[PDB]
């Protein structure tokens, strides 16, 4: 799916990733009959000429796209546009969870919750079943599609986001940052990425979820997140304690102890 730079219409920014900027915008597109098509979109732009980083970039959300599921977000596309490298995005009007936590933690409660935490656990088994590691599971990329109504019956709609830049080619003081969403096992070699990456990644964002969207270790430096992994530390039970055990399996030092997708499912559909 290629896209002209002509095409893409620039309205405002909407924050930023590693090595990325994000924009909301507009994909122009002539179609049949002279009818021409505008699509809501967001755009995320790798800076400057980063060449092993879009490829990075652009062969993560790639290969995530072509598959189909419902908690995976929808790409419609890439630009080289001209000296930029442009993913093409749906738009999602409540952005991204971490944001959404922090602002409605007040009238969130255990069972809305536990189902986010079942979608983005049906998103990532169906990733492990086709044995695609993501590699970036956080809060901050995951996307509220829809807001709970209880009214009419209808749940939170979330949806998993690309993963970015492969943290397989990004500087270990990044991945330091990143830390405790990075696995221990890739702070001390980034090859071992593995399906096992993901399932930690899932325990952090589970804590985020718990704990109204704080981000975990947020206020230490880089030296001192080394160390927490050094001395092999475990997260503390969120207030909301009712996922403590579920976070600590999966956030097992050991990768080949960190249960199954299929379990974690299990493990969150017996709290309901």
């Amino acid at each position: 799916h290629k896209i002209r730079n002509e095409d893409l219409i620039f309205n405002e920014s909407l924050g930023q990733g590693t090595f990325t900027k994000f924009f909301k915008g507009v994909r122009r597109e002539v179609g049949d009959y002279g009818q021409l098509h505008e699509t809501e979109v967001l755009l995320k732009v790798l800076d400057k000429a980063h060449r092993n980083y879009s490829e990075s970039f652009f062969e993560a959300a790639s290969m995530m796209s072509k598959l189909s599921h419902k908690h995976l977000v929808l790409n419609y596309g890439v630009c080289v546009c001209g000296d930029e490298n442009i993913l093409v995005q749906e738009f999602v009007k409540f952005g991204s969870l971490d944001t959404y936590l922090k602002k409605n933690k007040n009238c969130i409660n255990i069972l809305w919750k536990l189902e986010v935490a079942k979608q983005l656990a049906a998103a990532m088994h169906f990733l492990e079943e086709n044995t695609l590691i993501h590699g970036n599971v956080c809060a901050k990329n995951i996307l509220l599609i829809r807001e709970e109504d209880r009214k009419t019956g209808n749940p939170p709609f979330i949806k998993l986001s690309d993963p970015g830049i492969s943290i397989t080619v990004l500087p270990k003081d990044i991945l330091q940052e990143r830390i405790p969403w990075v696995p221990p096992e890739c702070i001390e070699n980034p090859k071992n990425l593995n399906l096992a990456t993901d399932k930690w990644s899932f325990g952090t964002t589970l804590w985020e979820i718990c704990s109204g969207g704080d981000k975990p270790l947020s206020a230490l430096d880089s030296q001192r997140k080394l160390q927490f992994y050094e001395d092999r530390h475990q997260l503390p039970a969120p207030k909301a304690a009712e996922l403590a055990n579920l976070i600590n399996n999966c956030m097992d030092y050991e990768p080949d102890h960190r249960p199954s997708f299929r379990a974690i499912i299990r493990d969150l559909n017996s709290l309901f």
